[PDB]
């Protein structure tokens, strides 16, 4: 939080951002690893895999129904109104995340790319048909498409598959013209995502990691502040907001 910091963030051509379930732990929602992560407890081989979900439909969706309750019923936290107020002050240009959740839009965020899906989305396994939903289904029954029968799917990439190539090209294009990224929440350590930050330090930018942990992005990290994104986040945004009403104008 030192005046070099600030500095960069309120100084910033092209600031975005890359978030991980990190940001959302303050919603009351456990992230993927580390002390209470799920997959220490439910098993990503069985639950995040096409392989699992063909064999055990009925598993994996009563799993994904009761994380989409437990994700509409969320509230965003600090860390997400921060983030769209960062982009209302027209500092945060794009912000991509690995989170399947919908805070950062509830939030009031705009200009979001969601790397790995979204729970709000349920697609078929056979046709293109998919669409949004207001609230989680019961299962059993399977959910299935209108259109074919088929069986439908959470609107999420699981481990093996591919992220949507215009998502992820979008994604690139961003970093590559960022001067700046706010790296918050993310253990980097899953690909592709973990290897966008890279891209901004390689062209000459500057990374700003937001993190209780040390990750693999640390060692990288121009700043690398040790602390929860929503009190950090929430801080940084404040004083970035003063100074800039600070400019004579
Ligand atoms: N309050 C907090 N504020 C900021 N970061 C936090 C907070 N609480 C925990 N973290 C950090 O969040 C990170 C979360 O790491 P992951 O659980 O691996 O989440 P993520 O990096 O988004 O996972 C990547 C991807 O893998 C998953 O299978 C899934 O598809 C996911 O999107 C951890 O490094 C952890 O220390
Ligand atoms: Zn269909």
């Amino acid at each position: 939080m030192d005046e070099k910091l600030l500095k960069t963030i309120a100084e910033s051509k092209y600031l975005v951002a890359l978030t991980g379930a990190g940001v959302a732990a303050e919603s009351g929602i456990p992230t993927f690893r580390g002390k209470d992560g799920l997959w220490n407890r439910y098993r990503p081989e069985e639950l995040a895999n096409p392989q699992a979900f063909a064999k055990d439909p009925e598993k994996v969706w009563k799993w994904y129904a009761w994380r989409m309750e437990k994700v509409f019923n969320a509230q965003p936290n600090k860390a997400h109104q921060a983030f769209a107020e960062l982009e209302r002050l027209g500092v945060l240009k794009c912000l991509i995340t690995q989170n399947v959740d919908d805070l950062h839009e509830r939030a009031g965020s705009r200009n979001v790319i969601h790397l790995h899906g979204s729970l709000r989305v349920v697609r078929c396994t056979s046709c293109n048909n998919s669409f949004e939903v207001e609230s989680a289904p019961k299962i059993p029954p399977l959910p299935k498409c209108d259109k074919c029968g088929s069986l439908l799917r959470p609107g999420v990439v699981w481990f093996g598959e591919m992220l949507p190539p215009d998502v992820l090209d979008r994604a690139m294009r961003e970093v590559e013209r960022a001067d700046v990224i706010i790296v918050a929440g993310t253990s980097a350590v899953v690909q592709p995502a973990a290897s966008l930050p890279l891209i901004v330090k390689q062209r000459g930018g500057a990374i700003i990691e937001i993190n209780p942990d040390e990750t693999p992005l640390t060692p990288i990290a121009d700043y690398s502040l040790r602390g929860k994104a929503g009190e950090v986040m929430d801080e940084l945004v404040r004083h970035v907001r003063k100074a800039l009403s600070l400019k004579l104008n």
